């Protein structure tokens, strides 16, 4: 249940969206999907303050939920979303709101409008790096998908692993139908080394925890 | 725990193997693996009496466990295993025991010694059909793997779905890293139509139940 899943934490509710604060100016948005009736599954992303605007990491499950995140930033925070980045292939809602959207260039080969320039070490450069700061964008290699990316806030000790990172007590890596199974373990090692000091690890389908999420994900990936 | 998993049923223990009777002359063998310490996971197969011998469906997790199944048939039942069929790509133990082993011809492209001849409707013919009777061998198409097969005992109302069929309360299809995701739903429909009357559905990683296992697996496969 949603109530059981949120009993741990201090959650602010806005429509169907659950907001929780990871750090000053760093919001996690959580929404739920129960499509076949099997139980609500969370999807998490971030809303990060920069000056008088916010930067969005990932959409919610639905257009209507994504519209609520945009409205919370504009109406409540009074810091409208000006840019968004998705970590894997809701988008229509962002474009309806004239939000500049960013993705890995090969993801979804509705696309994001802007393709991130990644250097050969996996770090974003150019307009993506300027526009999404203070987020640091990192491409670790193929894992859950070929083109999955990650983001970090090194000054606040937060790293977001998207769909690549699973919970510290996970027993499997979920759906590997699109996965690069041979590369997965090294990509997790690359992520861990890109954000080596962060003690708050956030991810797409489990609540935030510590670096045990990286350790367990790596162990599972090494068995593929 | 193994005890919690077997609390429902009447289990006979032989070494590491749990045996349960699905029908007169039809044994299910269950063994457990807890490789990374996350909890014991069952693997199920069948041991089917034919006259003064038995036919084995699938190995256990390990060579040592598979040796125990062979010993139970020879020592306890006094009906030694004379043939075996595997439903997806322990084998060394069967060959050490001089057991004739059968598999889909394209599986594992240690191989089974004998390749099943399947007709264009998916039914085994030839030596496989003679040697593994009363089991009826059926290739439904790609699903959990490209070459997964299934077996049935239509006169006893039992069908065994291997790794393709999941539990009636499952919320996912497990590991799809090798799956034919586009074909999965039709292959499940093919299996259901091949064994249309069986009310006991057995499978590789969950205990036997009714046709809800087919219904749920099909629903999950239709979402791929
Ligand atoms: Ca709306
Ligand atoms: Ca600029
Ligand atoms: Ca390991
Ligand atoms: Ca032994
Ligand atoms: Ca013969
Ligand atoms: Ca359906
Ligand atoms: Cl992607
Ligand atoms: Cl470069
Ligand atoms: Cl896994
Ligand atoms: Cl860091
Ligand atoms: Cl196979
Ligand atoms: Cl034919
Ligand atoms: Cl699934
Ligand atoms: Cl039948």
């Amino acid at each position: 249940s949603v109530a059981e899943q949120e009993a741990d934490r201090d959650i602010i509710r806005f429509g169907e969206v659950s907001f929780s604060q990871l750090a000053e100016g760093v919001w996690m948005h959580t929404t739920y999907l129960d499509l076949m009736g099997f139980g609500p599954i969370p999807s998490n992303g971030l809303l990060v303050v920069n000056g008088d605007n916010t930067i969005l990491v990932d959409t919610a499950w639905t257009d209507e939920q994504t519209e609520q995140i945009v409205a919370w930033a504009s109406m409540v925070l009074a810091k409208p979303v000006r840019a968004a980045v998705v970590t894997h292939a809701g988008m229509a809602a962002l474009h309806g709101a004239n939000i500049a959207t960013w993705a890995h260039p090969l993801s979804n080969e509705v696309p994001a409008r802007n393709a991130i320039t990644f250097d050969a070490n996996g770090w974003a450069t150019g307009e993506a790096a300027q526009s999404l700061a203070p987020l640091r964008l990192y491409y670790p290699g193929g894992a859950h998908t070929r083109d999955n990316i990650t983001v970090g806030l090194p000054e606040l000790g937060i790293a977001f692993g998207g769909c690549m990172i699973k919970a510290g007590d996970a027993s499997n890596l979920g759906n590997l139908a699109d996965a690069d199974t041979a590369a997965y373990a090294q990509s997790v090692r690359n992520f861990a080394a890109a954000f080596p000091d962060a003690r708050t690890i956030a991810m797409s389908h489990s609540p935030p925890e510590g670096r045990k999420a990286i350790e367990r994900t790596l162990d599972l990936a090494e068995e593929l």
